[PDB]
DNA sequence: GCAGTGTCCGATAATTTATAAA
DNA sequence: TTATCGGACACTG
DNA sequence: CAGTGTCCGATAATTTATAAA
DNA sequence: TTATCGGACACTG
């Protein structure tokens, strides 16, 4: 049926190659093949988009490897639940991992879990270590700079807001906020 | 063949108690149940180091989830490749996962594809100011605190490389790699 | 003839680069 | 998360 | 209009964690 | 990756 090759890289326009050859080696259509750079859970999802489209029921796309499909591990899994319900089945060439045939099932639920699990043990112990930052006084956010004092003796000395910002070079609104604020 | 259970705990007891529980409504000897809490400091694992002696060829280990029958993914992996050679399975009760014979090899393939994906992608990212900035000239690795001048000094006033380290509170090893940085 | 002297590594330690959230 | 612009949305004059 | 002062969304800069070098 | 620390050898005063 229509076969398809999904490859990706942060810049290395050489470690593309590698990939978009190795998939030749079994998907030949270059035109099917549909490459990415720029790597971004954020925004970057072009190049899997052309291949979303085109992609219909019964079609295999084949991946190097794990670390090709989505930018977070959890970008990857979304994309496979959603090819896999669209009837797509992936297959990463090298980790021997496939979501059809007899495994496809279990192979895609096992993905999902180690993955979930993951994802609280890295969230549980960032939840965690804020927490003790936190007890421990540890300030977050940006570190204030504005020179706060300077702001407001200005202001007692008959100055005006105005003229604070202009000389200071600093926005109004944290001229007036700084006075403002203070107590 | 036995049928046995395991629970590892986070924060102690108390917590403990429930797992214990899902385990005995699963259908677990409430004797065969193995527990452990979470020691985290070191690496021992009592209740454990006991299930894998009691255990042999047949058996079958019943958990509530993955990450409840190890701490790292790294330490499933091996963990469950014992559990499997030994001819013991395990059933992740809240995820239908099973190592039932030949799965065991295909839940293990996945946890080593996740996990060196998932290091391979943040290796990959980082990978740019990595070399980019080294490149640049930014000064890598941690920053010096001992201070050389007055160890070169100590060192030229005639003081030995004891004494400067005794006075200074620096490791004598360091005094001498201060004295040979350049000199 | 008990601390000091150098030369050398294996442990910790600290920091950098980038991203995700917050 | 927290701090700082960046204007917009009024008002009295 | 243009001098104030107000309020808010949109950026910045940081802190924690991740992982490795 | 670079910095410091804590010791280890094999001697040296």
């Amino acid at each position: 049926m229509r076969l398809f090759g999904y490859a990706r890289v942060s810049t290395s326009q050489q470690s593309l190659d590698i990939q978009v050859r190795a998939l030749k080696d079994a998907g030949v259509k270059a035109n099917r093949i549909f490459t990415d750079k720029a790597s971004g859970s954020s925004s970057d999802r072009k190049g899997l988009d052309l291949l979303r489209m085109k992609v219909e029921e019964g079609d295999v796309i084949l991946v190097k490897k794990l670390d090709r499909l989505g930018r977070d591990t959890a970008d990857m899994i979304q994309l496979i639940k959603e090819f896999d319900a669209q009837g797509v089945s992936i297959r990463f060439i090298d980790d021997g991992i496939s979501t059809d045939g007899e495994m496809g099932k279990m192979v895609v639920t096992i993905l999902s879990a180690v993955a979930q699990a993951e994802r609280q043990r890295i969230l549980e112990r960032t939840n965690e270590g804020r927490q003790e930052a936190m007890a421990k006084g540890v300030v977050f956010g940006r570190k204030r700079k504005i020179d706060r004092d300077a702001v407001l003796n200005m202001w007692q000395q008959g100055l005006g807001a105005s003229h604070i910002s202009k000389t200071m070079n600093i926005a109004r609104s944290t001229v007036y906020k700084v006075i403002n604020e203070s107590n």
